[PDB]
């Protein structure tokens, strides 16, 4: 029992080295919320490790905030003590010779604690009711090990292909029953920044290939591997192929792998209908409100192009909305209104899609006329919805009634909880007619008198 002890949790939850794989629960959050983490590593007296490597691999809905700070027995350990390879969904932190010696020197008289703190942002790629999580592991051992650097390159015919093999003690391994945790992240150079654009996982120690498609031949990319047990050797990047060999020494220890807390976000579906419920209504427009403030969106970590698509899709939506609003009432009540609203709902979908691709964050604003405020618009089946909200009570504030129907007499309260999106509430109706799944809150409209 000379092994390092490692635990990870949210910063506000105490570490427990003796119970480091306990259930750490699921917490509710809103998209845009920041979760703070700490990872502790206890190195026992007399340890002389020549390799200490922490890898955290996060799910797609968590953006790693690249804000690592490291301490050794409480005192700051600066960046001369480690080498960090960060991407938008995690990192690999490797102690340098200097860092390793500092740890060994400290440990010769007592147990020492390394603490690594950082945060992630819950982003707009999160899927309602589907758990998000980080995952840290510590690779360690007594032998100096060369750290190979990821290679950059370009696509060929809009493709980059990873060619992967596995070896133990220099002997190739092809074992479909041996689980591994390798993640291959494709990043693009965007200005002075590396931005994650795609990813692929290998789940067994088998010869493996994956082809990233739809790439830009004029742009520069890199593939970064996050993996434990094995370590990557970036052999070559030529002719649109990245060749990687994973190496492991059989005499080295298994990585330490603590459990992690989970993060989740929730939603609600609605259907706008007339009084008797037999007609579902398009064009009903709503703000989303929490404590008198209004839901709004901003881009997260994304490429310039992804952020620019938010603005161009918004312009198209605005134009479609104006085209409908400028129609006469008789045209709005007829075929030209229905087709115009169909176009609005198409542009609304594209705008929402662009914000999701830009990894959006929510914010709450006091001004309901802010350019970036969320407006939900009922489609031809009366449908609209909201996702990415922490559990609690909210309201819809109507900004436009469907043509020929009266303005609602007040705000429409709704509740978000662990199954509000998938199962809904007692008095719900069907989001899609004839589904036999009553999962949408009915919002009743009355005709103008
Ligand atoms: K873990
Ligand atoms: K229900």
């Amino acid at each position: 029992e000379t092994k390092p002890q490692v635990d990870k949790n949210f910063a506000d939850k105490e570490l427990d080295y003796a119970n480091n794989k306990k259930d750490k629960g699921t917490v509710s959050a809103s998209v845009g919320d920041v979760k703070k983490y700490h990872v502790g590593t206890k190195i026992l007296k007399g340890s002389d490790y020549k390799k200490l490597i922490w890898t955290d691999s996060m799910t797609k809905g968590l953006t790693f905030n690249n804000d690592i700070a490291v301490t050794l027995d409480g005192a700051t350990l600066d960046a001369t003590n480690y080498k960090l390879v960060a991407d938008d969904q995690g990192f690999r932190l490797v102690l340098t010779d200097k860092g390793l010696e500092a740890v060994a020197k400290a440990a010769k008289t007592k147990d020492v604690e390394i603490k690594i703190t950082y945060s992630a942002t819950l982003n707009g790629s999160a899927v309602v009711e589907v758990l998000e999580t980080n995952d840290v592991k510590l690779d360690y051992g007594n032998n100096p090990t060369i750290e190979n650097e990821p290679k950059e390159g370009i696509p060929v015919d809009k493709k980059i292909t990873v060619n992967k093999t596995w070896a133990v003690d220099g002997n190739e391994v092809n074992k479909a029953d041996e689980t591994v945790d390798a993640v291959f992240t494709l990043q693009v150079k965007d200005g002075d920044k590396w931005v994650n654009v795609d990813s692929a996982k290998a789940t067994a120690a088998t010869s493996f290939k994956h082809t990233f498609e739809n790439l830009d031949n004029a742009k520069t990319y890199r593939v970064i591997e996050r993996v434990s047990g094995y370590a990557p050797e970036y052999v070559s990047f030529v002719n649109g192929v990245v060749t990687i060999k994973n190496n492991k020494d059989s005499n080295e220890p298994t990585p330490i792998n603590p459990s992690e807390p989970k993060v989740v976000t929730y939603g609600r579906k609605f259907v706008k209908t007339n009084k008797d419920g037999k007609e579902r209504l398009a064009g009903a427009t709503f703000l989303v409100k929490k404590d008198g403030k209004y839901l709004a969106r901003k881009s997260g970590v994304a490429t310039d192009a992804e952020k620019a698509a938010v603005d161009s899709t918004k312009s198209a939506l605005d134009a479609a909305v104006k085209a409908y609003n400028d129609l006469t009432k008789e045209k709005q009540e007829g075929q030209d209104g229905k087709s115009a609203l169909a176009t609005v709902s198409e542009k609304q979908k594209a705008y929402n899609d662009a914000f999701v691709k830009a990894n959006y964050s929510y914010e709450w604003v006091e001004d309901k006329n802010a350019k970036n405020v969320v407006k939900l618009i009922s489609n031809d089946k009366g449908q609209f919805e909201i996702t990415g909200l922490t559990e609690g009570q909210y309201s819809l504030e109507e900004t436009q009634a469907p043509t020929g129907y009266a303005k609602l007499s007040g705000d429409v309260s709704f509740n978000v909880n662990a199954t509000s999106y998938s199962k809904g509430s007692a008095q719900d109706i069907e989001y899609t007619q004839g589904s036999k799944t009553k999962d949408a809150q009915q919002v009743i409209n009355k005709k103008v008198t």
